[PDB]
């Protein structure tokens, strides 16, 4: 059987945000997958890196380092239980997806901040294990991304340049970097904007898409691929 | 005489991105600039975008669209006080100076919130009012990043990939969005590796640029100075 993380960063459960997460949720479950969520704002997630991200002391408590301070604390299991339990559900899970309208080109800061705090090093990757090699080798990572763009303004020509471009890192700098195949984005344009049936067909191929997504190819993640 | 607005996001004041913002602090003083610091850290700056941000009714109760009662509650002047607080130092500033370490290949999540919550519709753009036609237009940014990462490999054929690649969303997604003239990034590569003599050398060299920035030109903040 395979384990499912569905980090999922939307205010409202009503959204389209909302609607893609529930229809993950229900076609892993449907095929006897093990699905968890974060729901980071439902958990209030905390996205700042600081000292409180360690319990107890500080390896050094007059110049603080987060990097190294949250190294040393990985090791030690010394790290505060927010962190400690996102890792556990991504150390067992199989496939990890991003649930996010993007914001500014990327993710929202809540989500940005998971990256942040709980991707650490010792868990996520060090020296030996960047990239090819990163710690969470193995595992399947995939966006799913909502935009307020239309598919037209994100082409190679366009006033947004094309997708890829932003896609680079989250895909490169973080998923790939940790040792994550990543599957091909799954982009909604524009829901806004969408007829209610274009809403109802995005929706059905992302469901669609969940049904095979275990047949699927890891894409190239390269500077060519995303360039 | 010039305003500027540094926004600064280090835990650590001790740090290299500390000495690099007292220097800019520093030089731009003593050139007789206006100068304001947000350390986002140490006024535990909020990067949750929540509807705790919108104080009046809501737009839309039944659904909540935080791009849209935001909007709203800015127009309507409803927005919460950390937020208008940021962007009374933003309309006033004639340069924005971000002095950050490069986390994940972007900005720390501090600060992302920070993007996310100040430069909202109805103040840093609207649609339409975008690139060129953004409402931040004739003002200047900057980035400042610090790496863990070498120059090396942050090179076309580096593992990194050019660090340019990753300016992408910051500089054109974000900045020229709002139509700022970016500058040319500051990039502080790998001061933990370097040297004392190279660290000194990195901020003399960002405390010296910063002597004639009033007289530099933006970039081209476009896909080919991206990625070529
Ligand atoms: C701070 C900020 C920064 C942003 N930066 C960018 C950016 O850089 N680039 C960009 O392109 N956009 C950007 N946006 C816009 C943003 O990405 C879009 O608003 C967002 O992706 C839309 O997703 P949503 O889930 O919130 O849509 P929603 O408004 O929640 O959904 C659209 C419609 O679909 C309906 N719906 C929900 N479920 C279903 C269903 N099952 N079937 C049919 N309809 C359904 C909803 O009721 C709604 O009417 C930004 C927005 C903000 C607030
Ligand atoms: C969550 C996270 C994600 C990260 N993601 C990336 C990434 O995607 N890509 C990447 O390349 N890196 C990444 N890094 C590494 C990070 O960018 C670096 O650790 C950071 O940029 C270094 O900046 P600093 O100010 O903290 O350095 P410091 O550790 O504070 O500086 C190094 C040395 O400079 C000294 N120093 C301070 N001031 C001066 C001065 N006045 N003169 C001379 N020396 C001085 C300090 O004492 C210290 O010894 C990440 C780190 C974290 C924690
Ligand atoms: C413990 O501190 C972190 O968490 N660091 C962290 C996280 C993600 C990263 N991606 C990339 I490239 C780097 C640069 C690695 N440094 C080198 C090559 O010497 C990086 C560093
Ligand atoms: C909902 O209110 C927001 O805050 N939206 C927001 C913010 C930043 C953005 N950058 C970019 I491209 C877009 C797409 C704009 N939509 C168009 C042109 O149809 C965008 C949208
Ligand atoms: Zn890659
Ligand atoms: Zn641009």
């Amino acid at each position: 059987g395979k384990k499912v993380l569905i980090v999922y960063a939307h205010q409202e459960p009503k959204s389209f945000n909302g609607s893609l997460k529930n229809v993950a949720v229900d076609e892993l479950s449907r095929q006897g997958c093990t699905v968890t969520v974060s729901d980071l704002y439902a958990m209030n997630f905390e996205p700042r890196a600081t000292d409180k991200d360690i319990t107890g002391t500080l390896s050094n408590p007059e110049v603080f380092n987060y990097g190294v301070e949250t190294h040393e604390a990985y090791k030690q299991r010394s790290l505060a239980s927010d962190i400690t339990d996102e890792q556990k559900k991504v150390r067992e899970a199989d496939l990890v997806i991003f649930q996010f309208p993007l914001y500014w080109f990327s993710v929202p800061a809540i989500l940005k901040g998971w990256m942040d705090r709980v991707l650490c090093q010792g868990f996520a990757f060090d020296i030996p294990g960047f990239y090819d090699s990163g710690l969470l080798q193995g595992k399947l990572a995939l966006l799913s991304v909502t935009t307020g763009g239309t598919a037209e303004m994100y082409t190679k020509t366009g006033v947004n340049g094309d997708s890829r471009y932003f896609l680079w890192p989250l895909q490169h700098g973080t998923l790939h970097f940790c040792g994550f195949k990543v599957l091909a984005p799954q982009i909604s344009f524009a829901p806004e904007i969408a007829s209610e049936e274009e809403r109802k067909g995005m929706v059905a191929a992302w469901s669609q898409r969940l049904q095979t997504i275990w047949k699927e190819e890891p894409i190239p993640c390269t500077a060519h691929w995303h360039f």
